[PDB]
C-alpha cells in the first residue's frame, strides 16, 4: 500500500477524473489525489492577512474577514 502511506483515496475511474489518477498502488481500482481534487479543504488550508502575499481563492477565504486569502500546498 503506497496511497495509504502518502495519504490519498482509492475512488474508482468513473468517480474521480482522468487527471487525478495517480501512478501509485495498493487501492481496489485507482488512486485519486484528494489534496488536488477540491482546493483549500484538500489538505486543510490557511487564511493569512492581505499584507502577506501568498495565494487567492474565492471558494472559502471569501468570508475570512481579516485575511481573506486561502493558501494550501501538497504538505
Amino acid at each position: 500500500n503506497e496511497c495509504v502511506s502518502k495519504g490519498f483515496g482509492c475512488l474508482p475511474q468513473s468517480d474521480c477524473p482522468q487527471e487525478a489518477r495517480l501512478s501509485y498502488g495498493g487501492c481496489s481500482t485507482v488512486c485519486c489525489d484528494l489534496s488536488k481534487l477540491t482546493g483549500c479543504k484538500g489538505k486543510g488550508g490557511e487564511c493569512n492577512p492581505l499584507d502577506r502575499q501568498c495565494k487567492e481563492l474565492q471558494a472559502e477565504s471569501a468570508s475570512c474577514g481579516k485575511g481573506q486569502k486561502c493558501c494550501v500546498w501538497l504538505h
